[PDB]
DNA sequence: TCTGCTGGCCCTCGCTGTCAAAATTGCGGCTGGGTGTGAGGACGAA
């Protein structure tokens, strides 16, 4: 049942090079939330 | 035919009673979800 014909959708894991967006309350201005690129690093924190 | 005092009507004012709002996000922990009762069931003793 794992055959992939054209037109399907596959929910892959978030690999490196993906685009995400970071936020910190309070968002006072439009610099306070904006996009980044995903780089996969060890340990358990966001590293910006 | 004029002068001019007056109740009424309108408008205005100042004051007071009520109205709604009061940064963003996240995590952890405790406490409380009504209660008493007229009668349905069972029982110990005789």
């Amino acid at each position: 049942d794992l055959h992939l014909q054209t037109g399907y959708k596959v929910e892959r894991h978030m690999c490196d090079g993906d685009i995400v967006i970071f936020n910190r309350q309070p968002t006072l201005h439009k610099m306070s939330m904006m996009g980044h690129r995903v780089r996969i690093l060890p340990w358990s924190t966001f590293r910006l």
